[PDB]
């Protein structure tokens, strides 16, 4: 129910597995939210247009005392097969809506804000041991995919994907004038993101059985994320705490299984159980410790958000941040539909 929380749920209409889970926890990153609504879907077909379904969502979410359907939207980015959602990822379906957001934001005030949210810069780095060479490149990023396979915890996970790689044998490095050299390769981030999502990599392959596994292994994760011993410079201005807003949850060991959100909406730490249409209160426990495994239910995204821009990520949603000509044809919309059933 709203009444008990606050918040409304999402109906379950398919087997749309992550999609409700992580629409609610773009829902409430409020400052995504806030620009979701200023898009000029003036012109936009009502069936056709990610961006417009987006703000159908996030609106009937918003005022909705009842839970909220999804059909519109699984429509308008064509993932509407029975094994759509099925082979792929979180963050393959989180690409697919920040980019059509990201890209309806161009030539607007709201330009930039999904880089300015979600996108970290990293440098990956191949140094030759024998003869001197190096290449530095920079990548960005909007997510990451941490390995838990036999890491205890978070802290294992960001050693591991820093760790120096080794290049030997036959499957050397191509230092181009130099010749095939011998080599260590690696990565170090330059900045995280204000808001950093964190996948973990539990569905792995098995080359036995010629399908991926999901992975129950214990995996812990803290509340109070301390990030800055994995970049490269450090600033004591802004140090690169985190704080744990939204456990992504799976239980069971495939797509069937049973997909839940816990989130800390506020930042508070007052945090709730979202399980399509019933939002629940509940401890602090059932969000974190419960879900580290060691059991078929675990994590297996998690989002944090950095302290220092906790407050601008998560500043305060009126009724009055929504443009009166799109609150219309959304009440528009409510309407028609009213006629015809
Ligand atoms: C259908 C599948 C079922 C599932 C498997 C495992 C855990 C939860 C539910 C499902 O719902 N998934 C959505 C979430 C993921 O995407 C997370 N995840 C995992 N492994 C990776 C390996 C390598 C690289 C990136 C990941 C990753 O993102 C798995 C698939």
């Amino acid at each position: 129910s709203k009444k008990h929380t606050g918040y409304v749920g999402l109906k379950n209409q398919g087997a749309t597995c992550y999609m409700n889970s992580l629409l609610q926890t773009l829902f409430f990153t409020n400052q995504l939210r806030k620009a979701v609504y200023m898009m000029p879907t003036e012109g936009d077909d009502s069936s056709k247009s990610v961006p417009l379904a987006l703000q159908r969502v996030f609106y009937e979410l918003q005022h909705s005392d009842k839970p909220v359907g999804t059909k519109k939207l699984t429509k308008s980015f064509g993932w509407e097969t029975l094994d759509s959602f099925m082979q792929h990822d979180v963050q393959e379906l989180c690409r697919v809506l920040l980019d059509n957001v990201e890209n309806k934001m161009k030539g607007t005030c709201v330009e930039g804000t999904i880089p300015k949210l979600f996108r970290g810069k990293m440098v990956s780095y191949i140094q030759c041991k024998e003869v001197d060479y190096r290449s530095d490149r920079r990548e960005d990023y909007y997510d990451i995919q941490l390995s838990i396979k036999g890491k205890k915890n978070i802290f294992e996970s960001f050693v591991d994907y820093v760790a120096v790689e080794q290049l030997d044998g036959d499957n050397k490095y191509d230092a181009g004038e130099h010749g095939l050299q011998e080599a260590e390769k690696g990565v170090k981030f330059l900045t995280l993101p204000p808001v950093l999502h964190l996948q973990l990599m539990r569905f792995m392959y098995d080359p036995q059985t010629d399908q991926n596994i999901k992975i129950n292994d214990r995996f812990e994760f803290p509340e109070q994320l301390p990030l800055d011993e994995f970049l490269q410079k450090t600033d004591p201005k802004d140090p690169a705490n985190y704080i744990l807003h939204a456990v992504l949850v799976h239980s069971g060991d495939n797509h069937g299984g049973h997909y839940v959100v816990y989130l800390n909406p506020k930042g508070d730490g007052k945090w709730c159980k979202f399980d399509d249409d019933v939002v629940s209160r509940c401890t602090k426990e059932e969000a974190i410790e419960h879900n580290y495994g060691g059991h078929c239910t675990n994590a297996y995204m998690l989002v944090y958000i950095r302290e220092s821009k906790l407050s601008e990520v998560l500043q305060a949603v009126t009724d009055h941040d929504i443009p009166q000509q799109l609150v219309e044809r959304l009440q528009e919309e409510k309407r028609i539909e009213a006629q015809k059933r």
